[PDB]
DNA sequence: GACCTCCCT
DNA sequence: AGGGAGGTC
């Protein structure tokens, strides 16, 4: 039972130049949300401070907002948007226990102080589970039992710091945290402060048109199938079609009948109540997950959503998006792209402006595997696609088909996904035999990316792992397994990570780099979004010529590759325009 | 409460 | 390759 002051004032003490801090916020979504309590530890002590008492300091709002008080915490963007929210600033955080840990080993899925401390033997501070329950009997306990954890949780972050720091600089990991990661946070914070502006009017107007579009391909599907049925049914669905229809089963599911889009399209010519079928889903989906899903999201006040970044999740060190997601609204099919007239600039007389790298995955494999052959193709510039048609096809320019393009296209992705016989053969339709000469014809096109490919496996069993241009890593420890799907797998993600993280880390080099230019000029441009390989923004109308110059130019001057990076931009009145 | 089709890059 | 988000048990 560890010892603490349970403060009732802050003290001098409380505010020396080195602590670890714990400002603790318990719901998950943290935006305007309750801060529960507070700790410090430092070399005077450990304190637990009630954040009324606390957070009406001005000594201790002083000592938070000062960059040269240094912090250590875990998942300081949380804390950081809370205080935002109570305007607060949270400065001189230089160490964040959670992004040490996501970079030492992303697998280990280290989302609570215990978790990362367990990696390093330390046990003594319970997971934030056990302390505060799951689900509909998740709590704030009482003040004696949330002290305690709290304290805990700031004295393992004391203990922690220098194994973690340590164990960094072994895996030349270091600045990876200093520079990148961590004053990515910070922008993130930023970002998600600011929040996307939704015209929540022209969102119900999009979803009352669905609603009747849907009744109607409803009453189509019932007379169709010559019943009423829950359309939305697996198992209802699947006797319609497969029983009372006597639709072809080409596809099985562990339950039942599969109906995924993809079989229904080879079912459409058998009957009529297939198209309507599929039709129904994409206005569904639509309706439910765009319309109704952001409407419950925006905040009433505002008018914005404001996202939540995970910094700290996907194996590869891009980000994740949540409540909502705003890195899947749909722009793919037309109907669905209208969405994105919802999202607008949050001032009157701002423009959305909309930044993205063109084919920055194949770029990144074009450096590092070294191929000649695709690195003169970006060198000139050319339509990837299509001279990879030309080549795979031995053909000239004007020989090559649309189909061809297509289908070279799919084996671009193959190739960069970690190209399997079998899974670029689901893909196009076709055979294993004929997906498996398609991808000797690209090796023989492209032997560098072959000598890659075959190196990073060999590489990944040698060492354990693979790493990416800024030393972000992947164990993959699968890679060893003798059961085939296991290591194929396994060997699939040490030709992918590479690629795909080295994606990441370039973009997020991008906007450190952006949020510093856009500094400099005193540009009121805010960056709003990133979606992987892209960056959206708000600015005044008269700042678009500016950002039509800096913005391209610092996402393709935030790396020096073997070849050039080109990024393509647009801007409109709203996110559906900037395109 | 847990398990298990479709949108994005 | 990487993600987020209604029916049935
Ligand atoms: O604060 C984001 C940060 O918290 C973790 C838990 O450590 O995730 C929590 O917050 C997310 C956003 O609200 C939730 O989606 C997630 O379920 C919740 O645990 C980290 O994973 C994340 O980086």
């Amino acid at each position: 039972k560890m010892a603490f002051t349970l403060a009732d004032r802050v003290t001098e003490e409380m505010l020396a130049d080195k602590a670890a801090l714990v400002v603790e916020v318990v719901e998950e979504n943290y935006h305007d949300a309750p801060i529960v309590g507070i700790a410090v530890v430092n070399e005077h002590g450990r304190f637990f401070l009630r954040p009324e008492t606390a957070l009406a300091d001005p000594q201790f709002v002083a000592w938070l907002g000062d960059e040269t008080k240094k912090k250590s915490m875990f998942d300081s963007k949380r804390a950081a948007v809370a205080l935002k929210w109570k305007g607060i600033e949270l400065c001189g955080v230089s160490f964040d226990l959670l992004l040490a840990a996501y970079l030492l080993d992303p697998a280990q899925g280290v989302d609570d102080v215990a978790a990362a401390a367990k990696m390093k033997q330390y046990e003594a501070v319970r997971p934030d589970e056990a302390v505060y329950g799951k689900g509909a009997k998740r709590a704030v306990p009482d003040e004696p039992v949330l002290a305690e954890h709290l304290v805990r949780k700031a004295a393992a972050i004391w203990a922690l710091e220098r194994p973690f720091l340590d164990e960094l600089r072994r895996n030349e990991q270091d600045r990876l945290l200093v520079e990148l990661e961590q004053p990515l946070s910070s922008i993130l914070a930023e970002m998600e402060f600011a929040g996307v502006k939704v015209d929540t009017k022209r969102l119900e107007q999009m979803g009352e048109e669905l609603a009747e579009q849907l009744r109607t391909v409803e009453q189509r599907i019932y007379e169709l199938a010559g019943q009423e049925f829950n359309i939305n049914s697996p198992k209802q669905l699947g006797v319609i079609l497969f029983e009372k229809l006597q639709l072809p089963v080409l596809k099985k599911s562990k339950t039942g009948y599969s109906t995924s889009a993809d079989v229904l399209e080879k079912l459409a010519p058998y009957h009529e109540i297939v198209e309507n079928i599929l039709h129904y889903r994409q206005l569904g989906k639509l309706q439910s997950t765009y319309i109704e899903g952001l409407l419950k999201v925006v905040r009433p006040d505002t008018k914005k959503v404001h996202t939540i970044f995970n910094q700290a999740l996907t194996q590869t060190g891009r980000l994740s998006s949540t409540e909502p997601n705003l890195q899947n609204i749909p722009i793919r099919l037309e109907e669905g792209r209208k969405i994105r007239q919802a999202f607008v600039p949050s001032e009157s007389d701002w423009l959305i402006f909309a930044a993205d790298y063109s084919q920055i995955e194949l770029r990144v494999l074009a450096h590092i595997a070294e191929d000649d052959n695709l690195m003169e193709a970006f060198r000139r510039d050319l339509d990837i696609h299509t001279k990879t048609a030309m080549d795979i096809f031995q053909v000239s320019e004007d020989e090559v088909t649309p189909n061809m393009r297509r289908q070279a296209k799919a084996v671009n992705f193959g190739i960069v996904y970690g190209i399997s016989d079998y899974g670029l053969a689901q893909n196009l339709n076709i055979s294993r035999k004929e997906a498996a000469e398609f991808i000797e014809r690209y090796f023989e096109s492209f032997p560098g990316v072959k000598r890659y490919m075959e190196n990073i496996v060999q590489e990944a069993k040698q060492k354990g792992y693979v790493t990416t241009l800024l030393h972000r890593r992947r164990y993959l420890p699968d890679i060893t397994s003798r059961n085939f799907n296991v290591r194929s797998f396994a060997e699939r993600m040490a030709m992918n990570t590479p690629i795909q993280g080295s994606a990441a880390d370039i973009i997020k080099k991008a906007m450190i780099d952006l949020n510093a230019r856009l500094k400099e000029e005193r540009l009121q441009a805010r960056l709003l979004l990133q979606v992987h390989d892209e960056l959206i923004l708000e600015a005044p109308k008269e700042e678009m010529e500016r950002l039509c110059r800096l913005v391209p130019e610092v996402m393709e001057q935030a790396v020096t590759l073997r070849v050039p990076l080109k990024v393509d931009y647009h801007y409109g009145s709203t996110w559906y325009d900037a395109k």
